[PDB]
């Protein structure tokens, strides 16, 4: 056995819903792989409601992974009929009805609320109820969400699945301009929002940059009505705006009660999620109804090894695939009672975390490395002051873990007796694809180890395009489908078919990673030119063109670099026009131009001015490679400037780079 392995937990082994030793996930695996339909077809019938099942257990999903064969598509469950709403609310009842839902807190420590499921149903069917009878919102229409961590965010997603609405969420973080942008590309006839939320000491408006993405979307010719929660005196629009408060006095005595469900088809869409890509605008990612159930509440249930007398806490944010699938979705589908948080881990000091955990007696914990990365910079007299004594399970996603940040978390954060699962997965997953299971799964700090059931990786070789086997790096690859697996790109099935096929029999994560003598995996991160900055993708394209608005700019580049807390930070190379005052304040004009255009979470890190202009070809190509290497102080390494139409440009990105030191 290697020396970095770290065995699972006694008390973990004896309550895995798996069993205490490496055996028993192997034994679950290996039938999930050669009997793939029988094994979804039971856990599906086993773990879920369904108002009519699928025909055949023997034959639960159809597929094509080669494009010389035909369409790539992927169906689950064809023929069954469900409800995500029902699976996750409304089959608790009333079994279940005193259990809390969410443990909610505000940003102010005095602001908290304990919701039970029984309330939840109250707040849906209300809520399902406005937006049948009030909004005329139908089956298949798109209802957008620009919400905080609050509970009518949960019951506005779950509503929209009640009545077999499209939810797209956009992330509280993004600009008016970003808001307005999904919105046209999804045609929301609806935008669910919040008067305003605070972060920290920052008041976060909402309504007020609603109504500027109101604006633009209406200049663009559309009818988008506005529905706005009382979270915190706002401006509202006669005939488009309608206080959430005014709308509940509408309904019925009776519509506080009850609300049909429309009963949904297996491939029908749930939710599109806006994805930045290596290259182009910002895409959706298409998830339906069955399968992405299936595999959202299977890998919650056994990556945390989720028991009904564990208490649940995910920091994710329902602007990302992580809260959708691990705060509302998954953990209410299995009942679990959650804390739901809608504030920031230093507020009003960095032990909040913590006196969320003791308070709640939180036993599962799923952060992301930049926080962590972040608590530990912070000291740990913020943790030790809090009682961890019921955590016991500890996750990290969406980005790679180093081993000091893996051992903290254990050893400081959970006192050292938590098992931690890496998960490594994507948006376009559903859900977890390789991970620990706790109390079965020996981890190795840094590797998500082995797949979730039911998941085949390959490592494709680079260059051959073909498997290698035994321990062995390249291109993460998946194999064949599962139930989670994103259907397509909303408006553009030739963009996800090149994206993630151009390998005939493989879906194509984007990843390199390096499987070890164990068959564990190690990621490495995206082979393709995208960043990934605090867990999070953005495109380099998008914030070029960003910073290029600015109307003293003449071009930029815009490359990641390592950056000991976001993981990967956003380094601007640019240049001005002939004559401008390069000033603090004109660099701080073009940080906000990006905050304007994207949001905050855009913020350059770093802003470097090229005085003498960017490294290009004579054919004026910008060579990237150069300003990589530049950006992460790796001088020896620019590489080629033989084909530099301007090789003196390159003495001073150096120079200035270590002024900067960036
Ligand atoms: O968590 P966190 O500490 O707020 O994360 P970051 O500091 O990386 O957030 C970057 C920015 O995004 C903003 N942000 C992060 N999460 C947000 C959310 N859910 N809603 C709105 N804004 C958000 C932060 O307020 C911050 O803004 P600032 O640059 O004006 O201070
Ligand atoms: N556990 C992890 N380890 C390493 N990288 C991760 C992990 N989880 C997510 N990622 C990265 O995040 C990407 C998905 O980003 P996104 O879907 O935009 O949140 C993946 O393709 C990986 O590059």
């Amino acid at each position: 056995r290697d020396s970095n392995v770290v065995e699972p937990t006694e008390a973990n082994g004896k309550k895995s819903h798996v069993g205490p030793h490496l055996g028993s996930r192997m034994r679950i695996y290996e039938y999930s792989i050669e009997h793939n339909d029988a094994f979804w077809a039971e856990i599906a019938r086993r773990d879920f409601y369904w108002k009519t099942t699928w025909p055949d257990d023997q034959h639960v999903k159809s597929y094509n992974f080669d494009k010389s064969k035909g369409p790539i598509f992927v169906k689950w469950f064809e023929g069954a009929v469900t409800n995500v709403c029902y699976n996750a609310l409304d089959r608790h009842l009333p079994a279940h009805k005193d259990r809390v839902c969410f443990y909610f807190e505000g940003n102010d420590p005095s602001v908290t609320e304990a919701v039970t499921y029984g309330s939840m149903y109250t707040r849906v069917v209300e809520l399902a109820n406005v937006l049948k009878y009030q909004y005329g919102i139908a089956k298949g229409d798109r209802v957008g969400l620009y919400l905080p961590m609050i509970p009518f965010a949960a019951v506005a997603m779950l509503a929209c699945a009640r009545i077999g609405a499209v939810i797209t969420v956009i992330f509280g973080g993004f600009s008016a301009q970003a808001l307005s942008s999904r919105l046209k590309d999804a045609q929301t006839k609806l935008l669910i929002t919040a008067d305003a939320s605070a972060r920290g000491t920052k008041p976060i408006p909402l309504k007020d940059v609603a109504d500027e993405a109101l604006k633009e979307c209406e200049e663009e010719g559309m009818s988008i009505a506005c529905l706005v929660a009382e979270n915190m005196s706002c401006k509202m629009k006669e005939g488009r705006d309608t206080w959430y408060g005014d709308a509940l006095a509408r309904l019925t005595p009776e519509q506080h009660e009850e609300c049909p469900v429309e009963w949904m088809d297996a491939e029908d869409v749930l939710f599109l999620l806006y994805t930045s890509g290596s290259t182009g605008k910002p895409k959706a990612i298409v998830h339906t109804t069955a399968g992405y159930m299936v595999y959202a509440s299977t890998t919650f249930m056994y990556s945390f090894d989720y028991h009904m007398d564990d208490v649940y806490f995910c920091t994710a944010d329902i602007g990302w695939i992580t809260g959708h699938s691990y705060v509302v979705y998954g953990p209410m589908i299995h009942c679990a009672t959650s804390v739901l948080f809608e504030g920031v881990p230093n507020y009003p000091d960095y032990s909040r975390w913590w006196q969320l955990v003791e308070k709640y007696k939180v036993s599962i914990l799923y952060t992301a490395p930049t926080a962590i990365r972040s608590l530990m910079q912070a000291g740990d007299d913020y943790v030790k002051v809090g009682n961890r004594s019921t955590l016991r399970v500890l996750g990290s996603v969406g980005e790679p873990i180093n081993v000091e940040a893996w051992k903290w978390l254990r050893d400081v954060g959970g006192e050292g007796h938590c098992d931690v699962s890496d998960t490594w997965w994507q948006t376009e997953t559903g859900g977890h694809m390789i991970t620990p299971m706790p109390g079965c799964t020996p981890m190795k700090p840094g590797s998500a180890t082995l797949p979730f059931f039911g998941v085949q990786p390959v490592i494709l070789d680079p260059m051959k395009l073909h498997e290698k086997q035994g321990p062995a790096e390249g291109l993460l690859a998946i194999r064949a489908p599962w139930p989670g697996m994103a259907r397509t790109i909303y408006g553009d099935h030739a963009r996800f078919e090149k994206t993630y096929f151009g390998v005939d029999g493989y879906y194509m994560t984007g990843d390199g990673a390096r499987r070890d003598s164990d068959g564990y995996y190690w990621i490495t991160g995206r082979v393709d030119d995208v960043l990934n900055v605090s867990g999070h993708r953005i495109g380099t394209s998008e914030i070029e063109d960003a910073v290029n608005t600015h109307p003293a700019v003449v071009e930029s580049a815009v490359v990641g670099f390592p950056h000991n807390i976001k993981g990967e930070g956003i380094y601007v190379f640019l240049t001005f026009r002939q004559g401008t005052e390069v000033t603090p304040e004109l660099l701080a004009a073009v940080k906000a131009t990006v905050r304007k255009v994207i949001g905050p979470l855009a913020t350059p890190d770093v802003m470097q001015v090229a005085r003498v202009g960017l490294p290009k070809t004579r054919s004026g190509k910008i060579v990237r490679r150069i300003l990589r290497k530049v950006s992460a102080g790796q001088y020896t390494e620019l590489g080629d400037t033989s084909t530099l139409a301007n090789p003196d440009v390159v003495e001073d990105l150096i120079a200035e780079h270590q002024r900067l030191c960036s």
